[PDB]
C-alpha cells in the first residue's frame, strides 16, 4: 500500500490507506418481456374455456 | 547595407533602427482532454472500493 515505493522516512506495511463503502453499477438488461403482457388474475390452479 | 548610397554625404552606421519589444507567436495546438472527464480528489496514496 504505502510500499512500491517506500523511500526513505516512513516505510510501514500495508492497509495504510482510506477505503471507500460505496457501490457503483455497469450494463443492464431493459426490461421488456416482464412488463408488457395483460396479467390474467385468477383463483384456482388451472382455467379452462371453450 | 545601410552605408549605400549616401543621402547626401553624411550617414551612420549599422543598428540605428527602432524596434519593437513585445513577444507573440502564430499558432498554439489544439487541447481537449484536460476540461472533459471529472476530477476524483485523494488524500491518500492509493483508493479502494467494493
Amino acid at each position: 500500500a504505502v510500499n512500491q515505493s517506500s523511500s526513505v522516512e516512513v516505510s510501514s506495511e500495508s492497509y495504510e490507506t482510506i477505503f471507500s463503502q460505496r457501490i457503483i453499477r455497469d450494463l443492464q438488461k431493459e426490461l421488456v418481456v416482464g412488463a408488457l403482457f395483460e396479467e390474467l388474475p385468477m383463483s384456482s390452479k388451472i382455467l379452462t374455456m371453450l
